[PDB]
């Protein structure tokens, strides 16, 4: 069959607003055992993404805020997207996770390289 | 065919000793655009692993040293190991990368979930 994003995505999505501190973002990553944190506006629409790597960058380069360190051009997926299209996308942009969004940029889940790697292993 | 670790692994491995600071570890992750840092002893043998998530944990929980935060029971792979065995391993232990070691625990490379996800996408 063709596996789609909606078959493997993690939900509900864990998200945050851009006004939390870097320490607060780190705490969310640890609490939920995740490496990806989509940043959303007051209407729940995607404005950026924070990963563990960005938290490491903040330490390495003396960065101060989430707004300063978040990636604003976020590569995303749709729930009907074939998982292999997403894998190719992540490889092309050298990234490790993609928020799943609806047509109005609301976050409905996330697919990471760990989810796709898991799929690879259970297919065998 | 059967794809093996040696067909897809990243080398040379980027490693560090346990006596570097947390900031210094973060700097290595940023410099090399990676999320995994195998920690090795003076003979190059694996003693632990640091990831971006651990750097985030250090901030979240006021941790002080690499020795304090590194994971010591490291799940590893061999170069002749089928990539799908590795994917299953990473899923089982909920981890995102595995150092590739020889029979005497010397680090010869690393395979991450991004490498396996890439493999998934190019297979289509
Ligand atoms: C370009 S990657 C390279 C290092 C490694 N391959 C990784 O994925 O972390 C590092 C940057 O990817 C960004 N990133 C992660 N997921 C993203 C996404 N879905 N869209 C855009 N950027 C993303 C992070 O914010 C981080 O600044
Ligand atoms: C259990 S994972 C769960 C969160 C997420 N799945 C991830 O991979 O980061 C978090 C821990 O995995 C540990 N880890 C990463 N790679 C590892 C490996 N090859 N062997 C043992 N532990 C590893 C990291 O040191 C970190 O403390
Ligand atoms: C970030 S890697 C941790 C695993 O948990 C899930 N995950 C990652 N980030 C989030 C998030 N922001 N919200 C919910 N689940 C997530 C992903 O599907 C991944 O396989
Ligand atoms: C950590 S995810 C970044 C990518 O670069 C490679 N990489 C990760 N960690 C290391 C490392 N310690 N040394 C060399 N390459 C690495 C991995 O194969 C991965 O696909």
């Amino acid at each position: 069959p063709i596996t789609l994003v909606k078959d493997i995505l993690s939900k509900p999505p864990i998200t945050a607003h851009s006004n939390i501190s870097i320490m607060e973002a780190a705490k969310i990553l640890i609490k939920h055992n995740i490496n990806h944190l989509p940043i959303v506006d007051e209407h729940g629409k995607l404005v950026g993404i924070i990963t563990s790597w960005d938290i490491a960058k903040a330490l390495a380069q003396n960065k101060k805020t989430i707004e300063e360190i978040m990636t604003r051009n976020v590569i995303t997926a749709h729930e009907d997207e074939p998982v292999d299209h997403v894998a190719i996308k992540m490889s092309k942009y050298n990234i490790s996770g993609v928020p799943v969004v609806d047509d109005y940029r609301r976050v409905v889940g996330i697919v990471t390289s760990e989810d796709i790697s898991r799929l690879f292993g259970g297919k065998k």
